[PDB]
């Protein structure tokens, strides 16, 4: 994948704990590799994009410049849906540590990944609580790409998505939504090819070979995804 | 693999979006990496670097893009026809005097595109079906990707069948849609090409899955596929094409 | 994941093998790249610059040692023991006054670890069979390995079984070294400790094979195993634990 | 892993194609990454691997950089088994090309690598042939680890080793020795995990899991390695 | 003497002769040493006795902005010109303006123009014979002032021509100190007689100029006025006081 | 003349003019330049690295002063006063991280200093005369500048004075006057003028240099031939010597 | 006086002692400060860079030269020619590829030169005298050297020049001397003394400024009064006006 | 004048007082500017008339590692004495040594010490009248000679006192010539007398020395002898030439 980059912009800013940061300001570094594929436009602005950090950047006073970094990126993919992964390093070299070095940094890395997200619901109004879930997803700012059509004491539904969170990240994000409905059911099935067993989360989720109702609305918007680990299109293990 | 690098070779010239950079001109620096083994070379074949930078220094000058990106693609696509040694490159085009009117140190394209092997399977039901097939295999090696090795075409209303091994440096993504253009530029049934498998490589994205979804289920995909590569191994069902053919 | 980098932090010490450094001292440049998610402080949990140079800084000037690799593993062991928060570290000890005496620009020494989660079998079947177990599940967590979940231990002149999830950033050669080592200073059957898995990975090599050659045909392994972790997929196999239990 | 790295070590020589810089001289920088676990040692000298680079960079003129640098990189395993993999960078900034640019620079990259290779021979002194082999590979430098018993018209072995030979490179220096006894038969049939499929090299070798005195010798020396596509134990191949 | 410098300064403007350069703009980077005696500043903890940075650096800037000239000499003359005017602390010059994207099409590292310029204690002879001979001396001392010279001490006038010399402080050098003296001359009429007699210490023969001017020690009314006002001044020729050279 | 030069010697401290400065601290980088004949050390007598360095640092980081001034001017004076070897001095101090909010490399203030020789008349004539230009000679000792030569004491009484100093001479002039107001200034008490400092030659609002006078007052250049007979007035080009024959 | 500066001009060729340098050639950068009262462009006149740059590196390239010294005068001397405009000029040549076999950053040769204005007398008194003297002035006026003023021409034929040089002193001198001998050199031909040069004052082995005599040849005052009246002799600190009443 | 620089020469030795510096020695970088008139041979193509670098780098860095000297400005001292032996072309030298491994514990960016050295002519008066007075005279010149000073012109000797000045050529500073004229009068029992009389141009007046020797216009036998071999050399301060001087 080819990428564009931007080295070294700089930056005056009011970031840091410290209240006398926050009054004098000080210098900041940025530097970013955006990627996409280039071979379309060989057969984004610097301009316009160094202008917009720098406005973005000088918004507010954040204590953390991890914080910034991550608005850079987040504000970054909203306003270019060309770019397909960012890595923005943000550097502070004058940061009151009182040693000599050349400079601390902070840097924040994401790539927009496809995912696909179970939902169940069988308390309330079953269908209003899938098509909330839908929405509250869509108003975190993560794309819906694929809906499969819901299925009749329970009602299920699954989705396609797309996402620059981590799998992490996102699971955290499903965890909230169920919390401001009053605790539906969000579960992440995959997240592309990726493979963890954390201890909050397993990818793929261990029982979707066995669950047929999964299955069914999966190979609706997905026959032909593989499951990274059975190695079987969905499709197929539908088919038992 | 081994490397080669020529780093930061200036290059003044006038591309730009601009119309008073197209006038002006600007300080452009060029960066890259080749990669191929140097195993042979060392031990005994390569590249010359006064060559290769007098090469791009002339390509770099013969006109005035908008877009840097073609600029740095254009190095790219003639380096890999120019010295068929080189498997993989990776070239940097630094452009430090670009009119941001900001503090940086600069802001670069990087354009980066490795050799793989690829197959690709035709198939024709109207007109001369074999000649289909042919001009098919010739805007390919036209658009500069490598016939490595061609399946015998069969006939299977009848079909022409056949499948090619090729060489190709342009990614999985780009390989089909040069493929959907081939297939246009003929009249759009005229011919099928699909992309059966590029290596190892395993995506699913919008418009392409790889390796394609029903190889496993067409025997005359697998007819095709296991007379001229029975021993590549389907990178997910994880067995040799010979394997998958007899069933 | 995320990073947190220090570059380049300067620092007068004494170390060195020969004894006129150690006792002219010499300066030595530090530089280290911490990761771990920041997802969560950004948004809302995070390391402090000034605290950390300090602390290496004072960590690094403590004494004077041989050989620099021995400081720099010291600072990567205590960053890790004082910030559990950091997942990986790679930390860089330049030495750029070192009596080559040639002109270059340094000669470092990196050091790189990342912690991991794996699975150690324990058996005993002479003694306190219980207290033996417990005494190396202790050496264990002793040596800074972390206890993240421990199965129960259950009779198979009978053994003592048990099975322990743990996080360890020592590579999987190490980990093994220092469970024979522990085996070592409990009287070498006293215990029996055996690397089962360090995440996904899988070596051959003289010392260490994983997964462990025989977990899937050892139903006392699998017992264990599936009561802490039936979801984990076995690498090879490419089956969860539960699965592999049920024969 | 963990590295020594010597950064931008000068030499002088007289490396080049054209007659005038054998004459001269000139500039050349020498960079390299050396890798192995230093986990034993915290719990190589500087000073002699430069004196013994900057030896063996100046003890003749190459016509190539790129053979410079495969000496230094092959002579440096020779004398320092520690290393696990070594990357270096010649650099030769006064090259005569006529332009501004930083420098131009050759880098080879080696890793030391487990293998097996499958001897055959079924004509001459049958068994001659076998030990004559394991000596011209031995002969090159590649190391023997481990070595089958011999198997009764024709004589087997399998072969353990390790080299930092990359997989096209083994097979080379393999028909080599196939020519330099009169065209034996070696076969390399795994090295490490790695799977190739190239015009001249398929690893694993396609015919292992049908070969009953492969498996044989294979399944004595290493019963519990794992067959990188079928995913399973020598042992067990053997076994059908 | 004590100096401040700030250097190399960024700054983006629009100034060349290309009118493609005047649309694009481009990279410049300024670099000064400010010369005057810090002592006072440093010891009597004297505010008002050092120049502040970010000022200077932020006017710098602004006028460094405001237009864009075709030659870089001229905005680097302007930041000069404009400092002396606003830090009249400092007392030596010395600002270089770099243009390191300039349209050469070859690998260099900079182009650049740097100008350096000090005050100076300067003595000019005013005479008039024609018209209100007094009214002509008045309004060129004017013009001096207004082309912002500064007078320091004038003498009396001596009332068939009226004479008399005035002591000025110029940064200008003097061949260039001349050149004006020779344009307020003409924007007069060519009446009134303006005359370089010193300028410091320093000596020169060049084509338009002899310094000092070669008559001095045997023109009565020019030591006359002279001794009025700067009767210790040495001669840097003749290494004696007016004042004795005037007793004469 | 030779030269030893400590080149960007890194120091943090807290100096500067906003509050939130003391309050952080900033990095700041000295660069000295320090001048001596060092023919006389290379040949059998000369100054640490190690030791002037580490004073520097300590002086530097004492105190937090507004301006980088005054600290830069701290470590001339005091280095002149512990190291006499050194005759001449230049030391840069600079402020990369000065709070002005553009890019640029840094801003420096540089002082430089120079030993120089120089003569001082001195007069009284009013109160107890003698005593007046005993307690001057000595208010000039404890500012520092070296009483090197004293000529003997000629109503009025007057006196004339060789010393050394690296003040330069409008700032040598302005202490003078100071000491001139701690003693209380028809009659007055003490009259200094500066005579000469060194070859140089002024003609300033302030001052001018040599002193206008000297050749042409006989009290002057008595006491001034009796310890200086033979240096020569940077005008007249002549001895003292010389014109007070005359 | 203000400066144009071009800082590392990177420049390929192929000079040096070397045969396989000429063979293959090296890098080359080149630094020049020239000096210029800028105040007039900056004003209403000036350089171009592109075409300095340009010139400069057509110039470096016409030829492959042993020495880089012979290189560096060739910009110089060059430079002075196409650009009357410029008054003093310092051009650095570096050479960071030489053949030493060291680590250094740079080698570098650096000429500087500056206008001056001479006075240089010419007398004859053998053959056509008159021609002589006319002959001389060209000889001159073609090595580039300028004639600002001449005197008119007063057995022995004398004459006294004013003129404009770059060459150092001791070059004019040593050029002087060829012209008397591409002229043919009791009675002689021509005699070329060089006056003054400037302010300067000398006293080498082949050459002392002014020429120990001026003040005594009444020939000479003659000829220089009547070109240059006010011209002030460097060390008796006179006008030559003057010096001619005696 | 122009100037051959040799800039940042690396260079490993082992000096130091440390006896653990001399023990590993440590890095030292050199730098130097050489200066003499290029012209001719940039004319006359004339290599005997420039400096060779390779020989230069050289040398310098066999004369730096001969021995390990306790502190640098002697090492620097002596590759400074050496160059002016071996290459009569050079006028002027300064050369600078950076010890960047200086075990100081602080950052910085080095320590250096840069000595400065100009050939000079000179002028010295040379009276015995004690023992062999003659023989005296000649074993001083001998003795001046041994030092490396150089001999250009000698007067002959005023044959109760024997007298002469000598003139030479010499890059050591003033005070230092002044120290080794009297370390040579010691050397010979305190007999000679031997004066510093002008070095070229300069004034100095310190504690040991005064320059021009403040006696020349009024002792007849040193400008006797003077106006023997320079009469035209002009008194620094008298602005007139020996030759008028002696008249009186």
């Amino acid at each position: 994948m080819d990428q564009l980059q931007i080295k070294d912009l700089e930056m005056f800013a009011y970031h840091g704990l410290f209240p006398s940061e926050k009054e004098l300001g000080q210098k900041f570094i940025v530097s970013a590799i955006l990627s996409y594929d280039m071979t379309k436009a060989a057969t984004v602005h610097y301009g316009e994009l160094c202008q917009q950090w720098t406005t973005w950047f000088q918004e507010t006073s954040e204590d953390l410049i991890e914080t910034v970094a991550y608005k850079l990126v987040e504000r970054t993919f909203e306003s270019y849906p060309l770019v397909q992964e960012m890595k923005l390093e943000l550097k502070k070299p004058w940061a009151p540590v009182h040693l000599s070095l050349d400079t601390c940094s902070v840097t924040i890395h994401r790539r927009k990944q496809r995912a696909f997200i179970a939902l169940g619901s069988n308390m309330g109004d079953k269908q209003a609580n899938l098509k909330q879930a839908i929405d509250k997803l869509r108003a975190r700012g993560i794309h819906i790409l694929k809906e499969s059509s819901v299925l009749a004491s329970f009602a299920n539904q699954v989705v396609e998505v797309e996402t620059w969170l981590p799998a992490q990240d996102l699971l955290e994000t499903l965890l909230a939504i169920e919390s401001e409905l009053g605790r539906i059911d969000l579960d992440l099935l995959f997240v592309e090819d990726q493979i963890l067993y954390t201890d909050d989360l397993i990818l793929p989720h261990p029982y979707i070979a066995e669950r047929l109702f999964v299955l069914e609305s999966l190979q609706e918007i997905a026959p032909h995804f593989i499951h990274p680990i059975l190695k079987q299109p969905i499709r197929n293990l539908y088919d038992a």
